[PDB]
């Protein structure tokens, strides 16, 4: 047998169904709006380098900075101001840079198979989630993927009577993957009070608590309010491991920065598990990216570009409710059939329309470029395409 | 049982070996030879920026780019360019398949993972060279490769390759092996095949039928030519094998922290390459979703424009030129001090590394006096200065008679 025969097998497998949509929508001609990746654009609909990162670019050009290798583990300033945005002491968490939000599921799902059996252990997604999480937390080893109730189309709300169910049929012992706010696709997140009572199910139930924290900033416009729900689980002595992303709340998506992070209380298994959290990256890809991360802990660390960096984020939020505002008052005005308030009441980058795989279809070939599962990137919006969006949900609707 | 029981279960693993004793060395105090990691310093043993990535950074930051996510499979005009550098302009490139990876480590882990859907990684050998960079193994093994082998390679008793070993390994092997071979300076013995030895190799992948898997992580380093050190992936295209290749910039360009790489297959069979992209696309989204921007754009402005290119590739050799300087200023040194045994390895070995041959217990004495070569006699000699090459040699000297 030869190699080219060998080759001639490989098994293809089926695009991205995200990052394909996407270059079709990048790829269209004529007037359109492509509203596929949660990626923020500006009043003109621009692609929007955040002003706090163009003056961290020639902050660190100036500081003539080399290029050797960062350790394993990533540049520790930025773990350590990273750490800081989204718990508010450093000595009672375990924590390293990772290739952004992805990488950090990845590692944290791999992590994970050595305390917890992969091969029998439930690891639940929310219904609906983000479509990586399967893909990224099969691929780490986990056999048994499961889901837990969340959202409920019919009232653009929380089935939390039913998460609840679904977290205490679940066995002891297992994996909880959450949206620490911001859900992804929904846009609805519990409540403060919701939150608590999830906290107390998952000690209960001896489960594992794995944030996934990809947005921060954007349910509210604060970063603080935002936190709430991973720091009630750190005073409630939950052992949270979290992933974290500065892909779109510093607009870094091509630099890949983000961090793992474990609250363990015992200093010698926080140690037991940075050597684990190492060997898996070492073996994956030695050390990981440094401009990213300096980038980042510059804007975080110095005081004036901590506080622009805040009001910017605000006023990309604040953007935000004014596109969800203009697509609703229009929905509104053409008298589309149907109630639309989840599309101002729901938080986040995006709005999940409700609308029928064949009225997203309908949408996509009439170039507004939302998900078939109904999902709109609220943020890729200009005031032009907002009234576009909801006119042609309107006639999809019809 | 809690959470807190469960985490209390988890097993520490060592931590890595070069990257530990690289720590050792930074924190030592004294006069010091911190010759531990593969990385370029300059006259005066300085971490060095190359001049044209500097130039790089400038034009980048002036043309006002954003930071929207590349595709998955990386930046295309990076990746284009980074591939005619191992194959030139040539016909090869139209037949390959490729991807932005992290760095040629992130190249290395996914091709390991890219392979297993061809072949039986449960069964199929892949074979690493006796001795090799530490990581291979470690890599190989998580990607889920279960039986890792070796090939003869280096010969300590004659500094030089076992030949004849390695051509027996190669044909001892199953057909259908996987082999990851060094393109060029090997490390850690900076011990090539001539390109005779070469032509002899890929004749035996071929009828062996054999997976090659080239490690291409100094390009430039062997010789201070890019195309003379490309002369084995070259050969291998231009004989019809289908070459996987694991390239890096982190020492030809200095890109170290920015983790620039691409892995490349070339294939007999033009059609299937949109089924291996799909593969690989796969399993990069899995793990990181898309590879970091930066370091790929510098690369890219480095290699497309023609000033900078130029500029470049004389950057290099001058590079090359100050290890091949501190090389003979340790040879000269020994043989100057008359350390008993022969050193020409010293001058003949090529790349950053040299492996000195000096014993276990050698080597740990050298540690402790501040020469900080590893435990298996690897030296990183584009760590030296005039200064400390000096100072080598006379500890080698010491060592050899005296431990």
């Amino acid at each position: 047998m030869t190699t080219a025969e060998r080759w001639q097998k490989i098994q293809a497998q089926a695009p991205d169904v995200i990052f394909d949509l996407a270059k079709r929508a990048a790829a269209a001609k004529g007037p359109k709006a492509n509203l596929v990746i949660g990626a923020y654009r500006d009043e003109q609909g621009r692609p929007y380098p955040l002003r706090v990162v163009r003056k961290a670019e020639q902050l660190l050009l100036d500081m003539n900075l080399d290029y050797e290798y960062l350790p394993i583990s990533g540049y520790q300033p930025f773990i350590d101001e990273a750490v800081k945005i989204i718990y508010g002491e450093l000595e009672n968490l375990v924590a390293v840079q990772t290739l952004s939000g992805t990488g950090a599921v990845s590692l944290g799902a791999k992590l994970l198979t050595r305390v917890f059996d992969a091969e029998t252990t439930p690891i639940y997604l929310s219904d609906p989630t983000w479509p990586n999480h399967y893909g990224v937390v099969k691929a780490a080893g986990w056999k048994n993927i499961c889901t837990y109730a969340y959202y409920d189309p019919k009232t653009v709300s929380l089935n939390f009577e039913g998460m609840k169910k679904d977290i205490l049929a679940a066995p002891d012992g297992s994996v909880f993957i959450l949206h620490q706010c911001a859900h992804n696709p929904t846009g609805v997140d519990p409540s403060q009070e919701q939150w608590n009572e999830i906290a107390s199910l998952m000690l209960a139930k001896h489960h594992q608590v794995f944030f996934d924290s990809a947005y921060q900033g954007y349910a509210s416009g604060s970063l603080d309010t935002d936190a709430y729900a991973a720091r009630l689980f750190a005073r409630r002595g939950i052992e949270v491991l979290l992933a974290q992303s500065f892909s779109k709340n510093m607009g870094l998506y091509s630099e890949r920065a983000g961090t793992l992070s474990l609250l363990l209380k015992d200093k010698t298994k926080r140690a037991d598990v940075k050597s684990v959290m190492d060997s898996l990256i070492r073996e994956e890809y030695t050390c990981p990216p440094a401009h990213g991360a300096r980038l980042a802990h510059l804007i975080l660390s110095n005081n004036e570009l901590r506080k622009e960096w805040e009001a910017e984020l605000s006023a990309m939020a604040e953007r935000i409710r004014t596109m969800r505002r203009t697509v609703y008052d229009e929905l509104l005005r053409l008298q589309t059939p149907g109630s639309w308030e989840h599309v101002i009441n729901q938080i986040g980058m995006f709005s999940f329309l409700g609308l029928s795989k064949a009225q997203c279809e309908y949408c996509q070939n009439h170039n507004i470029f939302i998900t078939v599962s109904g999902r709109a990137n609220m943020a890729g919006l200009t005031h032009e395409t907002a009234l576009m969006l909801a006119q042609t949900i309107n006639d999809a609707v019809r």
